């Protein structure tokens, strides 16, 4: 599924992400723009044999066990293909747990470079939440 802007915060919302870690949910939104796109089926190889899968691209080689990654440590106890589903539940709860570590929002390398130093308020701006 490809979610809109304001479809996603409110789903985010919904989760309990506004201020989860002290991230407001303008920090969500834009991780999840500039990691999927707003694709909670996307999915991307690395060079180190492990994949990022769904909407916030969490990885196979700490988080999720996707059954072909070396090294894999499952911190999030849930396998891989559950984060490709359309509804975000698993994504986010996950998403929690790594934000808890992942020293914060910087385990989202795209948060890091495209979100992080910005008004990422602007992602939430004009939303009915
Ligand atoms: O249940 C839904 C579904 Br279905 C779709 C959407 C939207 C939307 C708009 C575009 Br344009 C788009 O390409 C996509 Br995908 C979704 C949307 C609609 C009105 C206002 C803002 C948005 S938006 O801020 O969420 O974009 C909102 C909800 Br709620
Ligand atoms: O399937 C949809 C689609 Br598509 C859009 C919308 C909404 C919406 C629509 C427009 Br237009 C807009 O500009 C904004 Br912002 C939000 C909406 C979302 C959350 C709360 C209230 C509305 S409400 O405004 O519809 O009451 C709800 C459903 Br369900
Ligand atoms: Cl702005």
């Amino acid at each position: 599924k490809v979610f809109g802007r304001c479809e996603l915060a409110a789903a985010m919302k919904r989760h309990g992400l506004d201020n989860y870690r002290g991230y407001s949910l303008g920090n969500w939104v834009c991780a999840a723009k500039f990691e999927s796109n707003f694709n909670t089926q996307a999915t991307n190889r690395n060079t180190d044999g492990s994949t990022d899968y769904g909407i916030l691209q969490i990885n196979s080689r700490w988080w999720c066990n996707d059954g072909r990654t070396p090294g894999s440590r499952n911190l999030c106890n849930i396998p891989c293909s559950a984060l490709l589903s359309s509804d975000i539940t698993a994504s986010v709860n996950c998403a929690k747990k790594i934000v808890s570590x992942g020293n914060g929002m910087n385990a989202w390398v795209a948060w890091r470079n495209r979100c992080k130093g910005t008004d990422v308020q602007a992602w939430i701006r004009g939303c009915r939440l």
